[PDB]
């Protein structure tokens, strides 16, 4: 690569390791806030819009249920996912603002963007036309080169969790199952339609999951559904280990050479894991109108900006039963999240 490449890389890492090593705890209360409105819910908690009292600004304040995470692996996932995001700095990533706890809950406050989950635009359209595609696809190659030269992998692309903010560009959030890895690792975790073969068959993976997971994304961009469904989870993994993906006949020549390279089911032949590492995508003919630095110091016209009315506007997130957030009495489950 580039020296300039390398530097910027070698910058980001230093700058990671030092949050790393002193993460930030207790920076705000829930009193400090007003609650206005809940934007989605879950098993484990939800995401509510807030505004903070004496600054006036919005924030999407995240609230999961101490009570709710028992198992061990919960308890490590939620615990990565706050001292990664209060570590990292990228232009495509949502920024964490505050965290804290209580008797009963984990806050995490982040910025609110305001356009919506990529996935509501692209059911409404029906699919993304390729140039619009590669705009957003580009976004995730630069954010996965950042976040694996941190040795953080992602684990959960998909397009629920890809915000578009007010120039049209990406914010990615949700980083409960994102952790930092030397090595392999061996969770199960990921929504099935994305899952690489290696997380089905109970193996040890590396970052080469994220890769196949961008393949299964911009196939559903391009597409406008993803390459391997079916009602029942097993007969997903049924397509997934097989080997075999159907291309529409819209799709260029171009682009079914780099998903058949993306959804590469041995890993060890997956473009993003071989020796050219990210370089493989980067100039592949797909992305042969590419500006990478353009695209970084976002200089390009987005294929469309969000319609919203001003910061607050919550038009286009849906609508949720508003429930309490019930403080108990008593302390939950301490010892667990001492660390938060
Ligand atoms: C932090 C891990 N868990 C809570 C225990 C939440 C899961 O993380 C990924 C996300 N899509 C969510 O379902």
């Amino acid at each position: 690569e580039q020296e300039s490449v390398k530097e910027f890389l070698a910058k980001a890492k230093e700058e990671f390791l030092k949050k790393w090593e002193s993460p930030s705890q207790n920076t705000a209360q829930l009193d400090h806030f007003d609650r206005i409105k809940t934007l989605g819910t879950g098993s484990f908690g939800r995401v509510m819009l807030v505004k903070h009292k004496e600054t006036g600004n919005h924030y999407a304040m995240k609230i999961l249920d101490k009570q709710k995470v028992v198992k061990l692996k919960q308890i490590e996932h939620t615990l990565n996912e706050k001292r990664i995001l209060q570590a990292v700095n990228f232009p495509f990533l949502v920024k964490l603002e505050f965290s804290f706890k209580d008797n009963s809950n984990l806050y995490m406050v982040m910025e609110y963007v305001p356009g919506g989950e990529m996935f509501s635009h692209l059911r409404r359209i029906g699919r993304f036309s390729e140039p619009h595609a590669r705009f957003y696809a580009a976004q995730i190659v630069l954010t996965f080169e950042y976040l694996h030269s941190l040795d953080l992998i992602y684990r959960d692309l998909k397009p629920e969790n890809l915000l578009i903010d007010q120039q049209g560009y990406i914010q990615v959030t949700d980083f409960g199952f994102a952790k930092r890895v030397k090595g392999r690792t061996w969770t199960l975790c990921g929504t099935p339609e994305y899952l690489a073969p290696e997380i089905i068959l109970s193996k040890g993976y590396n970052k080469a999951v994220d890769w196949w997971a961008l393949g299964v994304l911009i196939y559903e961009m391009a597409a406008g559904y993803p390459p391997f469904f079916a009602d029942q989870p097993i007969q997903i993994y049924e397509k997934i280990v097989s080997g075999k993906v159907r291309f529409p006949s819209h799709f260029s020549s171009d682009l079914k050479d780099l998903l058949r390279n993306l959804l590469q089911v041995d890993l060890t032949k997956r473009f993003g894991n071989l020796k050219n590492g990210v370089n493989d995508i980067k100039n592949h003919k797909w992305f042969a109108t590419t500006d990478w630095i353009a695209i970084y110091q976002r200089k390009v016209e987005a294929p469309f900006i969000p319609k919203f009315k001003g910061p607050g506007d919550t038009s286009n997130f849906d609508d949720y039963e508003e429930e309490e957030i019930r403080v108990s009495i008593n302390e939950k489950c301490g010892k667990e999240f001492t660390e938060f």
